[PDB]
């Protein structure tokens, strides 16, 4: 089976039969 | 089998049986 | 098999059994 | 086999059993 | 085999078993 490497993330969801909105803002100084 | 490398992401969704929405805003100075 | 490297992204969807939409806004200086 | 390197992107869709759309907006000053 | 390097793009679609559309809007100064 294939492997998925995840390093930085807000969270990991597997088997989501529902829904969840996600927002991310990236800004630099 | 293929390998997937994810470094930076808002989140990782595997096995999405529903709709999923994501918003991302990038701003630079 | 081919390898896919993802560095920066809003999110990664693997095994999408439904529709998925993403919005990305980039503000340049 | 070919290799695909993705640095910056709105998102990456692998294994789309449905349809996926993305909106990208670039603003300039 | 050819190599594909994507630095910046609207999105990346791999394994399109249906259709994919994207909207790109660029605001000019």
């Amino acid at each position: 089976r294939p492997l998925v490497n995840i390093y930085n993330c807000s969270g990991v969801q597997v088997g989501d039969n529902n829904y969840l909105t996600m927002q991310q803002t990236t800004a630099l100084p």
